[PDB]
């Protein structure tokens, strides 16, 4: 189950988020709720939420023009300290002016929780008055220091595409095993060699699996199913379809193809008066690999998320006729 106390993800720049004060469950709004808030309009906490409400969307910006800043999505205004310098009890406001070093703001992780902090300072974002459960329209201010009641959750507010997942080949660990299976015995009780068909079913013992796992939670919305190629054995690509939620720290995959058979039917020449069986050796690669996810916004912005790919894949298989 999802717990923000351990699982709140760090937001990726360029992506739309809602911002929620964890302990009150309130969202960060421009005071008054406008899609076009006025310059020096205060950021406040308010219970009000609808997924369709663009006035509640925020985007972290980190580039040459705006290094460590925070943008109101619907207006394009930046989050500034009222008056233009961070200090004690400076109200967070929107303003249609570029960010500066003295306005920098980002989400940070401190002791296992996520906070808003003015970069290169000990000033963090507090509800004015410092209530752990502030009421609607409580303004957000900079103030020195943090504590758990101040934590925020950046909830993803748009749906991204998964373009590819590239494993870090130097950190990939592979453990190989052989799964060995035997058919029913077949006897040729005649005095002449005989063509016979020996069949065996192995669905249960050759089951493939795969998953992505995350330190906090995945933290991004990509829809109910996505498919990518992953190197489940050496560099060999196998398509895996994943179904999960932004809140999951483990996203289960379904391995979509197999290089091996789970129903075997072998044409055997059985010598006179001999008994034989088929032996099936199937190789299994259990793999763990740190990887980088390559994602993309509808607007064409390319973002990255680190993960770990864990998998079990049956990849080569051999069939031998053996005496009983
Ligand atoms: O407050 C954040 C803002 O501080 C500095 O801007 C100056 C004032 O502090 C700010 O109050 C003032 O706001 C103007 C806005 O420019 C006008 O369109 C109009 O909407 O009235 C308000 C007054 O409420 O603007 C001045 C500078 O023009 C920083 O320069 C700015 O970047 C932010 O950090
Ligand atoms: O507002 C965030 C702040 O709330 C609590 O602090 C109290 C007041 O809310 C805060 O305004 C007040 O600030 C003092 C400041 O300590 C003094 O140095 C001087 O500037 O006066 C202001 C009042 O304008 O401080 C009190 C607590 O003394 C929380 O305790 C604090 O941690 C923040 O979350």
């Amino acid at each position: 189950t999802f717990e923000p106390a351990t699982d709140s993800p760090l937001p990726v720049p360029g992506v739309q988020y809602f911002l929620q004060h964890v302990q009150s469950g309130k969202y960060v709004h421009p005071h008054g709720g406008s899609d076009m808030p006025g310059n020096d309009t205060a950021l406040v906490l308010h219970h009000g939420f609808d997924e369709k409400r663009d006035a509640l969307r925020w985007v972290f910006v980190n580039d040459a023009e705006n290094k460590h800043q925070l943008k109101h999505y619907s207006s394009g205004k930046f989050v500034h300290p009222k008056g233009g310098k961070v200090g004690k009890e400076a109200t967070l406001v929107v303003h249609s002016s570029p960010g500066r070093p003295e306005t920098m703001i980002e989400m940070v992780q401190e002791d296992g929780r996520t906070y808003l902090r003015h970069t290169d300072s000990d000033y963090y974002v507090h509800p004015h008055g410092g209530s752990p459960n502030p009421g609607d329209n409580t303004r957000l201010v900079y103030y020195s220091g943090y504590r758990p009641s101040l934590a925020f959750l950046a909830i993803p507010a748009e749906t991204l595409f998964v373009d590819r997942i590239e494993i870090h080949q130097a950190q990939a660990l592979e453990s190989i095993n052989t799964i060995t299976s035997l058919s029913d015995e077949h006897r040729n009780d005649t005095d002449q060699p005989v063509q016979t068909s020996i069949s065996v079913a192995l669905e249960e013992s050759l089951q493939d699996s795969a998953q992505l796992s995350f330190e906090r939670c995945f933290g991004l919305k990509v829809g109910s199913e996505f498919e990518v190629g992953l190197p489940l054995v050496g560099k060999t690509k196998v398509s895996v379809q994943f179904s999960g939620s932004w809140k999951s720290s483990t996203i289960k995959g379904e391995v979509r193809t197999s290089a091996v058979k789970v129903q075997i039917n072998e044409h055997v020449t059985i010598p006179p008066g001999k008994c034989v069986q088929i032996r099936i050796d199937t190789r299994r690669c259990t793999k763990t690999a740190p990887a980088t996810m390559y994602l993309r916004t509808a607007s064409g912005i390319e973002v990255q998320r680190e993960t770990t790919v864990t998998s079990t894949y049956h990849y080569d298989q051999e069939v031998h006729v053996v005496p009983v």
